[PDB]
């Protein structure tokens, strides 16, 4: 069901995550860890502190789709060496909510207030989503049945 979903999502932030490639991606969802520029660090780390959740909504770069989304389980931390496809900061533990794509094309609907109303799958890199769209963005992902939100609920 999506009652656990809606629960981790409530009083939420949400940001938009744009990766320039699908393998960075792929090794943030096989060791649950992401890293980015120092401006987005700031501002994540600020977020971490600030709300019960902090869920990053990833795109790779020109490929029409959300691969995913993740909620922060840490604040940024300077691990061996991620071997990342490229000055990048420190490495944000994340768990995993759902691996599922979603296609542009379903998200048409939805336009983020905080980028002037544009539909919410424009933006930067960092692009804060407001709550109420950036809820119904992640309520649109097919459902990640590999994923138990238990071992979420437990670390809010």
């Amino acid at each position: 069901g999506t009652s656990k979903l809606k629960y981790v999502l409530q009083d939420a932030r949400f940001f938009l995550i744009k990766s320039n490639n699908h393998e960075n991606v792929s090794l943030a969802k096989a060791k649950g860890v992401w890293s980015t520029l120092p401006v987005n660090e700031k501002k994540l780390n600020l977020a971490f502190r600030s709300a019960r959740s902090v869920i990053l909504i990833f795109s790779v770069r020109e490929s029409g789709k959300f691969q995913g989304f993740a909620r922060l389980s840490s604040e940024s931390h300077h691990g061996s060496p991620i071997h990342w496809v490229l000055m990048l900061g420190g490495v944000f533990k994340i768990d995993w909510i759902c691996r599922r794509e979603l296609p542009f094309t379903k998200s048409a609907h939805l336009t983020n207030p905080w980028n002037e109303h544009k539909p919410v799958k424009i933006g930067r890199d960092g692009q804060e989503i407001e709550l109420e769209c950036g809820t119904q963005l992640c309520l649109l992902f097919p459902p990640d049945e590999s994923i138990d939100l238990y071992q979420v609920i437990h670390k809010m």
